[PDB]
């Protein structure tokens, strides 16, 4: 399970789809493998109390990494399901995070502010085929308000699949108490399945990416649920960051690794394979 030079990689990948993409099937097996012997545990995302904060049941924040608030004059008042995440050589480099509930709009923003955290990134619709994926956290116009976070829409870029927004937030309690955070929004996203092409992606991973400021907190990324097309994110961007250090690339190895850090990352076969193609494209585009 050593890495692959690039070189080799797009090889590789004709490999890993060839006879009906036995590879890529092995690889992802083996990735859901990869925790069978491995007991984390969940205790926070689990109590009665937090219940209400998880979007999904089943989809929980590991304690050894998840995010935590810091505590309100309720005991409880310290969770959000989200975990830090590796990057490339670089550890708790994202926050992986569900999409924000509406009474976890507080929360959310509290832990953009006490993380720094200056770049959302956003991979989902906040409805799709006509279901609730996202509840809408910021503001469509001027400014709104959630517990001690104001949060300012300054300005918006609507490209063909991808939308930037522009925000500066206020922290009431600080007399330094403004700071930009700047939000990723891939929007061109179909309600099943991966986008038939990777281009597109690749595009807002590198422009998203590039927008990480040094030095500022981990970038946050969630979609949903927060571990699919976030997982898929995060591997792409950490991959081409591995490509430009050291011209290898190690798909199989780095997800396996983050998948202790949030449940399910890179959740399907499909998310798996568009990896490849986004990386394959990177290759082939140099």
């Amino acid at each position: 399970m050593e890495a692959i030079p690039v070189k080799q990689f797009v090889k590789h990948i004709g490999e890993l789809y060839s006879n009906n993409q036995h590879g890529f099937s092995e690889d992802f097996e083996e990735v859901q493998r990869c925790t069978a012997d491995m007991n984390i545990t969940a205790e926070h995302s689990n109590h009665p109390e937090n219940k209400h904060k998880n979007r999904y049941i089943n989809i929980l924040a590991y304690d050894h990494s998840r995010v935590k608030l810091r505590p309100l004059p309720s005991k409880h008042s310290d969770y959000i399901n989200a975990n830090y995440v590796d990057g490339y050589n670089k550890a708790k480099a994202y926050i992986a995070t569900q999409g924000p509930l509406k009474s976890t709009f507080e929360d959310f923003w509290r832990m953009i502010w006490e993380q720094n955290t200056g770049i959302i990134v956003m991979i989902t619709n906040l409805v799709e085929k006509g279901r609730r994926k996202c509840d809408q956290y910021w503001p469509t116009e001027n400014s709104e308000e959630y517990g001690n976070i104001i949060v300012t829409l300054k300005s918006t870029k609507i490209h063909a699949c991808y939308t930037v927004r522009r925000f500066s937030i206020r922290n009431t309690k600080v007399k330094q108490n403004e700071r930009v955070v700047i939000q990723y929004h891939y929007t061109q996203w179909p309600d099943m399945g991966v986008p038939e092409y990777a281009l597109p992606v690749l595009t807002f991973v590198r422009r998203s990416s590039a927008a990480r400021m040094p030095e500022t907190g981990p970038v946050l990324v969630h979609c949903s649920a927060g571990v699919g097309r976030t997982g898929t994110y995060i591997v792409i961007d950490s991959m081409l960051q591995q490509i430009k250090d050291k011209s290898t690339v190690n798909v199989l190895g780095f997800l396996k690794h983050i998948r202790t850090q949030r449940n399910y990352l890179v959740q399907t076969e499909e998310q798996y394979i568009f990896i490849h193609d986004a990386l394959l494209e990177a290759i082939l585009g140099k």
